[PDB]
């Protein structure tokens, strides 16, 4: 009986990195002064201060952007600016208690093959895991992405996962999600996490 | 001289849980009868009760069931429950059945590796791998309910009433319909709850 | 929070620096000069035989196969096969190449973790990770959720350890009720490959 064997498991890495990962809300004004949900996708906790990274379509005209945790707890974020070039935005929230943040491996490698997941909210089901690889770590001539520092991954994405984590089997931050190419399947992308880092440092200072 | 690298595999997953599932038919009669519907089913026990979803098999004039060691039975509705989309079937066999393997104490874990096993567009049996994406939700949501298995292993049409294992083969929940085009987002219903409904419908009906 | 510092990625990376070397991208041009179609190929022998897909190189006025290591080299047709869908092409072998690992005596098994190898919408090489769903589909077939797209054709399924396992085909294209089919792709069993070419080569 396998009733003492160890199922096979990336749960050790939802448990590291799930908890940082944010459901992101775009709020509206209905015709008919209350605020109606617009848009909606995924962000990171990167520090104990509050900012979050996130997808710049997801919080383009909002009135009012939301932040809601896994632990419960939902915010108000403020926007603290956003890149026209690599489509990444961050965003400011004031807690109390302190605050779950994503895991970072500066000397991390991410090396095509590695297991990763994605870590969002897609279609609004509350946060999703899927498992997938890096399939690519940029490219050197041109391609269809116009960018040459792209992470290209399997693991599903969907509506919703925008401005999420890809973290690798020991739920290190290897990348944000940003779009899925659109019949085509398992195609999708990251920003890696080293440019990332240096778009919100840049973005917060100024 | 030849060494004995080993790949990576879920075989041993597959050898222990698929001899368990099976492909579900639904016959109909036209003044001869044919396939309406079809899907999959697990075997629970030796006697020879299967789980499949109540869908499948919803106003059927003979249900046929084909074991993965090409022996085909006719089976009998035992009984079904809407609210759950649980339905039960029952075959006589003359040897011994396999039986889906059971750990009442073992507990799914969001990120866990799983294998769904069915007959997706009835092309034979077909495995495919994925995750736990999601053990259930405390809050409401589009799918209306509190306790699915969300899985990325992809799911066909053909893949409901079958199963999902662990890497160990030990069932974890029984597949549904899945979810303008979505990709690897997938339910099922806990094997827990499954196995609870089932002995409802074989003594109650 | 935790160092993870020292610990160590899952990863089939190993796979793909074995592997991905020896698939290379394929492409027909046509008069108009230009590109009319694009799949993958597998470089399996230092002779410069490559398999391939027949349907990516039908009707090609020059045939070109692009190498990951940056070279370029004109490919000459040397025969396809209408029942299985593969063809080989022949470069020049001078200078030596990547090639495929095979593991003549291993069996595919239902379970195994496979990775395909090829140029999905000619985005460059790309790396997608499945497992075999299935052996001996008569319409004998692999079966595998390892992603497969558009430009997946006639490149490598390989598993854990590199060795070449089939060569992509198509997905599962059949909608039961208006819907896409998920996870669903196939590729010819790298034994009965192996036997097409030698044949191919054998009737040029």
């Amino acid at each position: 009986d396998s009733t003492d064997e160890t199922p096979a498991s990336y749960n050790l890495a939802v448990r590291r990195a799930a908890p940082a990962v944010v459901n992101v809300y775009n709020r509206g004004l209905n015709t008919n002064n209350q605020l109606e949900i617009r848009t909606l996708g995924s962000g990171v906790i990167m520090d104990q201060r509050g900012y979050i990274i996130t997808n710049k379509h997801v919080i383009n005209d909002a009135d009012q952007i939301i932040v809601a945790l896994q632990d419960g707890r939902v915010f108000e974020a403020l926007l603290v600016g956003s890149d026209s070039l690599t489509d990444l935005a961050v965003l400011k929230i004031n807690a109390t208690g302190g605050l779950p943040t994503i895991p970072i491996n500066a000397r991390r490698v991410p090396h095509i093959g590695d297991v990763v997941l994605a870590i969002g909210n897609p279609y609004n089901l509350g946060q999703t895991i899927t498992q997938g690889i890096i399939s690519a770590t940029g490219r050197i001539g041109l391609n269809p992405t116009g960018r040459q520092n792209f992470l290209q991954t399997d693991a599903s994405i969907n509506p919703g996962n925008s401005g999420g984590a890809l973290v690798n089997s020991l739920g290190e931050l290897m990348g944000i999600n940003t779009l899925s190419f659109d019949t085509p399947e398992g195609i999708g992308f990251a920003i890696p996490f080293q440019l990332a880092t240096k778009i919100m440092d840049k973005l917060i200072r100024d």
